[PDB]
């Protein structure tokens, strides 16, 4: 595979969004991966509605601001036959009744693919598919205060993940410890967090923070 990948340079990735004080990370991760695969199919990048997922994907297993899973979001889009755009169904950071309108649907998918639980498999998927939905352990103060460099937290768990994000690429940079590889991750905490809203997560360090443990993308 390539040593470095960045799908933002190829037009696959919308700007960084902000989930607010709602536990809806799974919906931002899902819309990010589906935005990528829709662009791959149509050549058109359209920001998609996280609120649509928060309000409407309960029957697939999601629980709004109380949590969810990207795969359940992908199933909703397939079962529902569409997903509205961000502009038509804007984000309110609170769960309300479903207001989906098929006339304003701009995305579809036909299922999803779960990646095997190995960083080598995640790398191949990122290199060849596009941005990938992933789950990480983000419950540490060091993650809140991250400003730059490669994020490594010795107390991170590879099995207890609590936050959905989007891998948009990977790369390397020289460091003191010679642990130089990183996943390029888009978060949903606005652009004032981290590096304009992004984090470089340690790559090839024993599946750090579980980044390869629940990875998937939608089939368009
Ligand atoms: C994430 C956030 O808003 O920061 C939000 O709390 C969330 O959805 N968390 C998920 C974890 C994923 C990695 C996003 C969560 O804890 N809920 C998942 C419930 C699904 C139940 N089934 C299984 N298999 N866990």
């Amino acid at each position: 595979a390539p040593r470095s990948v960045d799908w933002r340079e190829k037009g696959y990735v919308t700007p960084v969004k902000n989930q607010g004080q709602c536990g809806s990370c799974w919906a931002f991760s899902a819309t990010g991966a589906l935005e990528g695969q829709m662009f791959r199919k149509t050549g058109r990048l359209i920001s998609l509605s996280e609120q649509n997922l928060v309000d409407c994907s309960g029957p697939q297993g999601n629980e709004g601001c109380n949590g969810g899973l990207m795969d359940y979001a992908f199933q909703y889009v397939q079962d529902n036959g569409g997903l509205d755009s961000e502009e038509s169904y804007p984000y309110e950071a609170t769960e309300e009744s479903c207001k989906y309108n098929p006339k304003y649907s701009v995305a579809n998918d036909a299922g999803f693919v779960d990646i095997p639980k190995q960083e080598k498999a995640l790398m191949k998927a990122v290199a060849t598919v596009g941005p990938i939905s992933v789950a990480i352990d983000a419950g540490h103060e060091s993650f809140l205060f991250y400003k730059e460099g490669i994020y490594f937290e010795p107390d991170c768990s590879s099995e207890d993940m609590d936050h959905g994000v989007l891998v948009v690429g990977y790369g390397f940079e020289s460091t003191e410890s010679d642990n130089n590889k990183y996943w390029l991750v888009k978060n949903s905490w606005g652009e004032e967090w981290g590096m304009g809203g992004y984090v470089k997560m340690a790559k090839d360090r024993r599946n750090h923070c579980g980044i390869a443990s629940a990875a998937s993308y939608p089939t368009v």
